[PDB]
């Protein structure tokens, strides 16, 4: 439509290649799964467990925390080992020593090194075979196998279960005491972690690589990077280096310079709109979105205390009521929510502004229903999530409300579809002040369809968040949670909160309907094409196969291309600020939207590609530089965005209150100086010796508790907070100020 | 000196720290070398080979090609196996026969996998461990050892001697029948290739790394990337991408937008002066640039048919007069001197000019002696090399006048010599035109200190070439031989063919001494900042350490940094032919600087970097995706920039000449097209082919004649053709306007 049908169909066919790029893919990921097998049982014939076993310890593994206690296939928390790996290097350390007992008499460690190669080359044949009997249902694993399997259930029989002996194992790991009241729940999780490392172990029909990708780097049965794996590492490199280097040339041949130089108007525009009750309402929007991160980043060093110290904190134990799976769930689920809120406030401050000056029927009413159902969502959800990780809720009604178990998605069922129903009555909201300013008969409708497609992306693409239910299959629900966490998170905040600022820097006459079109259209269109498909760099090492690896490898160096060119559209908007003399009063959000910029380059695309292609990836998923990537790119990126919307909402609903410079210097300098010193000094650095050890001796020994307490590691762990007070300072400056221009 | 005190201060800064760098490390580099035993023996106490067999043995592989038939430590050629990799994999299966004999009467192939698994184990015993004796002169390696090194010597005993058995494996090879008239010679370079392959094999004092860093991929002695190796591989891809970002932040915003807008001249300002003798004697220069170019190209296209056919070329074979190593000798060697020569040219060209428009005294005569001097230095190199590898040449005068082995300084060290003093006499003729320029008491020495400097480095820089005899290390011959092949074909004409095209593109008056001084020491300092240090990204693997790897990495990780950001000086200096009415008379040579920017990004960064990480270049150094860097960057950077000047100087030398587009466009798009065809379509699938079977099976088996004839890499090499022809016609349309406008 207009004179823009090149963009828009390059945006079109860009959105329609990707996502049969996603489905006919997505169709892969649910065919070749590793398989659920229906009966296990030992070689002579005794009955062991069975698929509705595995599936019923799927369940307890989601009572207990599930993906916040410690990891599985990688994806997870951090303190805990990952239970796929350390599973793996159990059953097989006693396998190692049931075969050398009756070999040589001694255990494996006891061994000179010709029989220990001997005894490994016997581990690569019954461990990377043997998988299921070909839709036979059944897996007829070998005595020796079962005695080893028997032998390590013990284990974490007595980890989540109490015992004396496995204390100091519990406070190095940030468990709680009991973790677990019941006995059947946990003989049935073990069985659980056996198919998830049973999984990771045995290869596939006809190849040599294993359900999940070769993943959890084990020496012992050749767990090492496949060869097609490399193949596509090196060839998203060189995608990445003549992404940027062809766009870098793509943009200074092929660039019309106009030089139209458009005057800034001498009056602010958004000013002589009137003070509606739709955007005086949102007052209650702006305080929720700083008192949630508040809350946020006080329970962020509450959960990095367990780290440091063990579950007693100062004193008498918490740990009993606020576990470390607890409080990093909350501190997961109110960063989410926030980063959701403030988004939320600045569209409700756009959409009456959209339709003229006035709000539309029923607009005030509807902000507050949304308000505190947005609110009853958050503390239903904090006290699910209290209930379900204390066990205090029955295991039937664990998943609907209580916890989920899967990072991100923490919240329960019936939270989530009360979240989705927020988030299209929000939707609902929007095109009520959007739809009767394109209804008009007009040609006003240049960027507001693009506003238009985006809220729409934003507001029904968390419905993308279901298809996976309470006992479905673990591959299933690591394909449809990353389309809500990668695709929608990543990837439809990105795309809105860059077309609503094109929006906002147009209507104020900054810029001029081309370069808030041309450079909004093509800034929603680099983005798609490496961001769509890209979803699959979390599908790597998750019962997928080597073509979904191939596509998230090549479409994912293609979404870092257009981020680290980002002088321009950092200097370009800064230039904004010098522009009118009015502008003065949007100095700060300003300048939160060129730190935008700043993390957008380093947290998600220096840190986002050194942990991207599948051999780098191999050994760091499930390490610290993946909560490197996360703290700079949900914070630097998002949560910055979401509070430079907060402080331009802050404007225009409290007109007469200047943000004080000297206190938002503070709040500025001291969030950008402590994530880059939290980063910086203790979160890439203990990465980084993690990274060397899991390249050396394994991905078992990169999470274990010998190599986590090393005293290198305690005291680099320990130094988090030199970074961690500065960034409280500054979050607290950033409160205190919000608070100060509400009232 | 003026107002660059910070610029200038900043090169002198990046010039001592980058080069006190170089020192510390290659003091290193000479003391940490892998020891040249001086008595090696076998257990029993028989007296083998000693070091002066060995050194005897280097100079007889020096003789018969040295690394233009095959590889050593990965540096060379690439249709022969890379020798010790080769005689490392025939040693050890030589080793695992012999212990496989006496514990099960069977050979290695025939046991099953748990004995195959406790004989490589004890492998990694004997060859990871007995170095020499410290300090005490001996090896005394194992009588199983003895046999395998004694048994494995007969195979390259009939290698390199004319046996029938080994014929068709000689023509995979693209060796010549004989190679080597002599017997005591081969009996030697077998105990050369035996050291550089025990260097390959056994580990250092107190580490586990070997004193080639682990090099040859061989699971069998378990040679695989260490530990730091692939953490300075990670620590130099976040390098790079912080690099290229910050780079892009720190230009976007540390600029100064003056806009000054300078009006360019009506007249061009190189022809108001006259046609002096010294300018028209550039003719001769101007023929011999594109007479070696055609000749090279020509040389290219027949060391090329050594690959697909054998050794016999369509009828009788005159691979005994002209075989794969002569004739790839004389295409890589051709190569420098028409690159070199063009160079050369447009410093004369420049020299008189700089001095107002006259010569200074006896020009025209030290102009002629020079270039009898380059041709009687061509003509010579090239008849020593046919005398040095048809051995019709005394091995006592091999090293002088001959071949020296090692590539890019295959010619003699008599011609080498003569090779440095023209360079030195060029040096004198630079000087004689630009000293009494500077010599007058003005302020006019802005931008000729930096080519004086510049002129000085080309000039000076050869004579580390010298500084390694005839039989000293094989190390230290890679120490100082990069130092002429990395710091100054890469490093300082870059740092020539920029400022004196900043200088040429001031006088025409298009840029205005701010755009050709401060655009001309920061494009001076970006670059030796990585490209002095990144000396070291060829001496990963080859008898150093793991601090020479760690500065190879990072200080070469910032010089694709500014190479991916070319998008600028690639328009800014396209922008200009629009600038003037004459410039349409250097429409091509103005765009051949327009391609050397593009292959500045494509050649030296993308395919640059995509070889550059210690772990990426482990399972690379040696394979077919070095000669697609090669051709991609000497013939696209400075291959463009010498057929630039060379067209730049074919005006203003002959005036009356319209460059004739329709010939120049085939001569452009033959040679650009013809280039991206060649690589892209054959050299790059045929290296990552090899390098998905190096990283699967090992180095040796990507190089080997089993994988070479794998009838999808005989045709994937026999489709050179169809950029091959494309590229020959480029060339001989850029010869036929050449000489069509010489005359
Ligand atoms: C500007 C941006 C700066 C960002 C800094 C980024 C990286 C700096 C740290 C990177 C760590 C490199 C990996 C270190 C490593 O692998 O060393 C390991 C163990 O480390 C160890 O046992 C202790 C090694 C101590 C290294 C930690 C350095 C901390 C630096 C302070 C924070 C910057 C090898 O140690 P080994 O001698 O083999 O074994 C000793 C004990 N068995
Ligand atoms: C495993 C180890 C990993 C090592 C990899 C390399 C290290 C990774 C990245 C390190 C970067 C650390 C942070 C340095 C970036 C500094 C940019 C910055 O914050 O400056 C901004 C932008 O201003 C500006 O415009 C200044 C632009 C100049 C940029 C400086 C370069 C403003 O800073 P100000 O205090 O206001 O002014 C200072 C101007 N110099
Ligand atoms: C412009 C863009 C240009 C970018 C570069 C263009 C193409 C890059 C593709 C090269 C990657 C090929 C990797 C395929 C591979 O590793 O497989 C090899 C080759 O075998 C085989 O038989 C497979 C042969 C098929 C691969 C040929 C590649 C087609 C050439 C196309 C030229 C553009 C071995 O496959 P396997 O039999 O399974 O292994 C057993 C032997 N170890
Ligand atoms: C002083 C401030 C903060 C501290 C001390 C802190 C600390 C932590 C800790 C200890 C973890 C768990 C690491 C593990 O799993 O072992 C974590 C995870 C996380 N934090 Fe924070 N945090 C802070 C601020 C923030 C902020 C402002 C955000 C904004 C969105 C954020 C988002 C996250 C996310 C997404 C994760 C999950 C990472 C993952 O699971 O891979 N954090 N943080
Ligand atoms: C722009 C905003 C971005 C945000 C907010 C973001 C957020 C996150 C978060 C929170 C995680 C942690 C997942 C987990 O805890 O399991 C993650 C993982 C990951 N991110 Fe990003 N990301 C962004 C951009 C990127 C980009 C551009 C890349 C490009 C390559 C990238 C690459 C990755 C990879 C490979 C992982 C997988 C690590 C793992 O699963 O352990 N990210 N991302
Ligand atoms: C039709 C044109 C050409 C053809 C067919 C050709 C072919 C070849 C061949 C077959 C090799 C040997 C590969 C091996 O060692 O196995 C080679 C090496 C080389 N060529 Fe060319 N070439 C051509 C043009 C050029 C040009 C114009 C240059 C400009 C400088 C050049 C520079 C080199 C260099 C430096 C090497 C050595 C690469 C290395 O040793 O790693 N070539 N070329
Ligand atoms: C700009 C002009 C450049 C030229 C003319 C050039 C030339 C060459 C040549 C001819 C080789 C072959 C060496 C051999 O035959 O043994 C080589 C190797 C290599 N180049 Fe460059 N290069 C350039 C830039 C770069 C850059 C910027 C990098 C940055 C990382 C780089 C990385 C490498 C590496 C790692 C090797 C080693 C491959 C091996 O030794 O087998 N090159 N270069
Ligand atoms: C960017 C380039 C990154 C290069 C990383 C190479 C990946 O890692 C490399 O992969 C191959 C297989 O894929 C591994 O596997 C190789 O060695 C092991 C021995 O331990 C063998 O069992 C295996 O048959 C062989 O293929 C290597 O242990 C590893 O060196
Ligand atoms: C860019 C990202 C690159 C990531 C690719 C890394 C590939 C490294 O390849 C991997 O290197 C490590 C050593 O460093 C080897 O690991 C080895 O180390 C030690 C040797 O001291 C031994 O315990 C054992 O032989 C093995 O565990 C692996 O066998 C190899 O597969
Ligand atoms: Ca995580
Ligand atoms: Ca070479
Ligand atoms: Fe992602
Ligand atoms: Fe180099």
């Amino acid at each position: 439509m207009g004179p823009y049908r090149r963009l828009w169909f390059t945006l079109i066919a860009v959105l329609a290649v990707t996502f049969a790029l996603l489905g006919f893919y997505g169709g892969e990921v649910y065919r070749q799964a590793p398989p659920i097998p229906e009966e296990v049982a030992s070689a002579d014939g005794t009955r062991l467990f069975g698929r509705d076993d595995i599936l019923d310890g799927q369940t307890a593994w989601q009572s207990i925390g599930g993906m916040q206690l410690g990891s599985i296939w990688g994806h997870g928390a951090y303190q805990a080992p990952d239970w796929t790996a350390d599973w793996l290097h159990r059953e097989l350390m006693a396998w190692l020593d049931l075969a050398a007992r009756d070999a040589h008499g001694r255990d494996y460690g006891q061994l000179d090194a010709p029989a220990q190669a001997a005894l490994r080359e016997q581990l690569k044949a019954e461990y990377r075979a043997n998988r299921a009997d070909a839709a036979g249902g059944k897996l007829t694993l070998s005595p020796r196998r079962a005695q080893a399997v028997a032998q390590t259930e013990a284990y974490y029989d007595q980890l989540f279960s109490d015992a004396p002996a496995l204390h100091r194992s519990r406070e190095n790991y940030a468990m709680k005491e009991n973790t677990l009241p019941d006995a059947n729940r946990r003989r049935q999780m073990t069985h659980f972690f056996f198919w998830t490392a049973w999984a990771a172990g045995t290869e596939r029909e006809g190849t040599s690589v294993t359900y999940t990708n070769n993943w959890p780097h084990e020496p012992l049965i050749g767990n090492h990077p496949s060869s097609e794996n490399v193949m596509w590492s090196i060839i998203s490199v060189v995608v990445l280096l003549a992404g940027i280097g062809l766009l870098i040339w793509a943009w200074a041949f092929l660039r019309g310079k106009e030089e139209d130089e458009p005057p800034a108007p001498a009056r602010d525009p958004l000013t002589t709109f009137a003070l509606t009750p739709s955007q005086r309402a949102l007052g209650k929007y702006l305080f929720l979105v700083v008192a949630l991160f508040g809350f946020q980043v006080l329970l962020g060093g509450f959960t990095a205390h367990y780290t440091v110290e063990g579950q007693k904190f100062y004193g008498i134990d918490l740990s009993q009521w606020f576990p470390y799976s607890l409080v990093r769930t909350w501190h997961i689920q109110s960063a989410l929510f926030w980063i959701a809120t403030g988004f939320l406030a600045a569209g409700l401050f756009l959409a009456p502004l959209i339709n003229g000056g006035r709000d539309p029927k029923y607009q005030k009413a509807g902000v507050d229903i949304l308000f505190w159902a947005l609110v009853l969502v958050v503390v239903g959800s904090f006290a699910g999530n209290y209930l379900a990780i204390a066990q205090i809720m029955p295991p039937d009604l664990n998943f609907w409300l209580g916890h989920q178990g899967y990072e991100y998605v923490d919240l329960g069922r019936l939270w989530q579809i009360g979240k989705f129903a927020g988030i299209c009555f929000w939707l609902v909201l929007m095109l009520r002040g959007i739809v009767p300013a394109l209804r008009t008969p007009g040609g006003d409708k240049n960027l507001l369809a693009l506003l238009t497609a985006s809220v729409g992306a934003i507001g029904l693409f968390y419905g993308a968040g279901f298809f996976y239910g309470e006992r479905t299959h673990l591959t299933v629900m690591e394909y449809w949670r990353w389309w809500i966490v990668h695709l929608w998170v990543e990837g439809f905040f990105e795309a809105f909160a860059t077309t609503a600022l094109a929006f906002i820097f147009s209507t104020l006459g900054l810029v001029s309907r081309r370069m808030a079109t041309t450079a909004s259209l093509a800034s929603a269109s680099l983005f798609m094409l490496g961001g769509i498909p890209g979803t699959f760099h979390h599908l790597y090492f998750a019962g997928t196969t080597t073509p979904v690896m191939a596509v998230g490898a090549s479409f994912s160096a293609l979404e870092v291309v257009p981020l680290i060119v980002l002088g321009h559209e950092a200097w370009e908007n800064w230039r904004l600020k010098t522009r009118a003399p009015w502008m003065e009063n949007l100095k700060w959000p300003l300048m939160c939207f060129v730190a935008v910029a700043f993390w957008n380059m380093l947290g998600a695309g220096v840190f986002g590609f050194m942990i991207n292609p599948p051999v780098s990836l191999y050994y760091i998923q499930g390490l610290n530089t993946t909560p490197v990537h996360a703290h700079a790119a949900l914070f630097g990126v998002y949560g910055f965005l979401a509070l430079g919307f907060t402080l331009l909402v802050l404007r225009y609903i409290r007109p007469q209150y200047a943000l004080s410079p000297g206190l938002m210097k503070l709040a500025f300098w001291g969030l950008n100086l402590g994530l880059a010193l939290m980063i910086f000094t203790s979160l890439l650095p203990i990465g980084l010796i993690q990274f060397h050890a899991s390249v050396s001796e394994g991905m078992w020994y990169a999470r274990s508790e010998a190599f986590m307490q090393q005293d290198i590691l305690k005291t680099l762990r320990w130094g988090r907070t030199f970074g961690d007070v500065v960034f409280l300072l500054g979050a607290l400056a950033m409160v205190v100020q919000v608070i100060l221009g509400l009232l």
